[PDB]
């Protein structure tokens, strides 16, 4: 029993982290096979942070302008290419620690683990979610760019996030590993802001099911709701719409607990109206929205 | 910026986890040098787990009774012994992935990372605190026994916890790597219960400093207090006493934020007596007590391993 914010074991990713320096800028890169992936803004100077022409900057670089360090070994860059906002440095040695891996672009509400790194070395691992406004609420300092987010269902590492920037509210933006930003953001220091964030309703419901599985029932009630009535209420609390896809997705947890999805929706309605009145759910005094239905099943059943 | 519950990178420990099978029980072992450590109750039975004589149960055991698997490779057991509640299986091969490590026993209020494993395969990592009642609030399913907790200090892994059991409230109990239980617990399926728990005051203060470092300042106030005065309030609300050593340990965060510990204690004193008035701190509506002062400094300064 028990329920924790759990990250994937980070060792398979640790073995891929390197340090990339261009000019006076150092950040992290991801070394897979004979390619190092990193944010393309490593090639910016203090002068072109607002409107960098990355194509023009990169054509001026020699391979020896990129210093790549894997632990105590310098890697030799033998070519480079830009893919959207990611730089791909070809090196003369394949990473012997390359795991089985793939690249996946995720949807809002999905969770993943982040291995926060500085100078190619890991500082720690934590769990994040892609917020509906396409930011993540990370923990990142100067030099953290190139840190990645990943999942490891089974024995294959799915890389889904590379860190690029921090926005004014202290939240974070980045790309998939094909270099496409999540959300409308750009790798320029022109004024940008995250949209109003909202709560990931389907994840809250998954977590309420986790609470029931772990033996807590105090928030249940005798009522049900229609889906449309639920969404009309939840939208008043800046909750995301619940779709029929989400209802289908919650079917298994519904079957395991004997609580119909729309009955659990009426519980959430009451919690939004009343709060917790001094009680907690799974050790929290707020409704938690960074566990997915898949996460709950994985942690509760295995 | 940002502040998350952050575990240590787990790679060094993942290379040490193996599967141990005895009879019909399978759980996890920790393979370091030429020894595999695991809970001694791996040798118990469906018909033998209420009042076990471990001493006598182990002599009937022999080496090939213990099936140890490192990934898809069997390790040959060449000896076995018991130390307190931990079994030590000597194997014929030293683990080539053994990190720099030591065994340590931690104090209540200290935090560590748990690498949750099943069938010898790491499945997840999360951060925990040794509660003042010597339980941990973990997440463990059947087959998780032998999962370990650890810290990393520079390049050295300090192993501090091995998982043995779950108590009726859904909290967890285990041993150090020398087999001594944390808390007044025994590896028997006899009636046991977690004692009443308390809140780890020095950790709450550290987390308030983390909040200030991240721009959450509403709870700061003009007042200061004394160690004596605050500790009476703490006692009243089931908070652990604040010692002078705690005050000194927070000193760095005190110097960097401008908020003396007794200045911050006055903030905490008011949060206890009055609550949070509907507000949140670092995204929580509760006072968080599973970050140590060291954890806050590490995360906010970007220490690496
Ligand atoms: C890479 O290590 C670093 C990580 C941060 C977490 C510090 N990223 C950057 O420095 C990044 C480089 C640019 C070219 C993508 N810049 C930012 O993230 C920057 C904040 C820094 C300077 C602390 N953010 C930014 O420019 O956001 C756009 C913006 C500009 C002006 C007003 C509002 C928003
Ligand atoms: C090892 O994988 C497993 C971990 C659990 C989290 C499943 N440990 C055990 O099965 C363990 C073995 C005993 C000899 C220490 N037993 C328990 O943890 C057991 C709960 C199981 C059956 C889920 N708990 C227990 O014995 O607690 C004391 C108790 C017993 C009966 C009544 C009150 C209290
Ligand atoms: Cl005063
Ligand atoms: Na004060």
């Amino acid at each position: 029993s028990g329920f924790r914010k759990m990250a994937f074991p980070s060792g398979k990713v640790e073995g891929c982290m390197v340090q990339v320096t261009c000019g006076t800028t150092t950040l992290n890169g991801l070394w897979l096979d004979d390619v190092v992936y990193c944010p393309r803004h490593v090639i910016c100077t203090s002068e072109d942070m607002l409107n960098p022409n990355y194509e023009d900057l990169l054509i001026r670089k020699s391979n020896h302008n990129f210093l790549v360090q894997a632990g105590n070994v310098q890697l030799r860059v033998i070519g480079h290419s830009m893919q959207n906002c990611v730089l791909k440095l070809k090196v003369d040695t394949a990473n012997p620690k390359t795991p089985k891996y793939k690249f996946v672009r995720i949807q809002p509400g999905q969770t993943f683990s982040v291995l926060a790194c500085y100078n190619g070395s890991p500082s720690g691992v934590y769990q994040c979610a892609m917020r509906p406004n396409f930011t993540i609420k990370g923990s990142f300092l100067n030099g953290s760019c190139g840190s990645v987010g990943f999942n490891i269902d089974y024995d294959c590492v799915s890389f889904c996030y590379m860190h690029h920037m921090e926005l004014p509210t202290g939240v974070h933006a980045g790309t998939d590993l094909e270099g496409n930003f999540y959300g409308p953001f750009v790798d320029r220091q022109t004024a940008q802001a995250a949209g109003t964030d909202t709560t990931i309703t389907v994840n809250v419901l998954a977590w309420l099911y986790a609470a029931v599985i772990n033996g807590d029932r105090w928030f249940l009630n005798r009522f049900t709701t229609t889906l449309n009535d639920f969404n009309l209420v939840a939208m008043k609390y800046n909750y995301e719409p619940l779709t029929q896809d989400h209802v289908d997705i919650l079917g298994p947890l519904s079957a395991q607990t004997g609580i119909a999805v729309l009955d659990m929706c009426a519980s959430l309605k009451e919690l939004l109206q009343n709060g917790m009145n001094g009680r907690t759910i799974l050790g929290s005094a707020l409704l938690e929205d960074e566990f997915t239905p898949f996460d709950v099943v994985r942690q509760c059943s295995g």
